[PDB]
């Protein structure tokens, strides 16, 4: 039973989450605050037996402006989903534009925002495992 570097993740995932970038006012995005994956993450033996099964949920929020001239702050929350799979293909609770006239934007955020989270897998998998098994 090996532990996963959880502290390494929050630090990056949270920041990376506060790193949500914006594009055109037509399809822009801006982070407003990130909680962090709260729960228990764990990896199996390392040195070639290293696998990533985590059980935690993260809660964050964002803000995006639409060419329409409206700002909207949606919700993004992924429950106890394990990164044993693609973070992006994971189950995320997205709630943006549904209340505002961005609609088209939330879609892009689907390929950019939840995608950015794809990057979260980039560090979680790389930073944690590369460090734990030390390569």
């Amino acid at each position: 039973t090996e532990r996963d570097a959880s502290n390494w993740s929050t630090d990056k995932l949270k920041t990376l989450f506060l790193a949500v970038q914006v594009q055109n006012e037509e399809g822009k995005c801006e982070v407003t605050e990130v909680s962090k994956l709260d729960g228990e993450a764990s990896i199996n033996n390392r040195k070639g037996k290293l696998i990533f099964f985590y059980e935690w949920s993260v809660k964050l929020n964002w803000t995006g402006t639409s060419k329409s001239g409206v700002q909207y702050k949606g919700h993004v929350e992924i429950p106890n989903l394990s990164d044993e799979n693609s973070v992006d293909e994971v189950e995320i609770s997205v709630s943006l534009a549904k209340d505002e006239p961005d609609t088209n934007l939330v879609a892009l955020m689907k390929e950019e925002g939840v995608k950015l989270l794809r990057e979260a897998m980039g560090i979680y998998i790389s930073t944690l495992k590369t460090e734990f098994t030390q390569g």
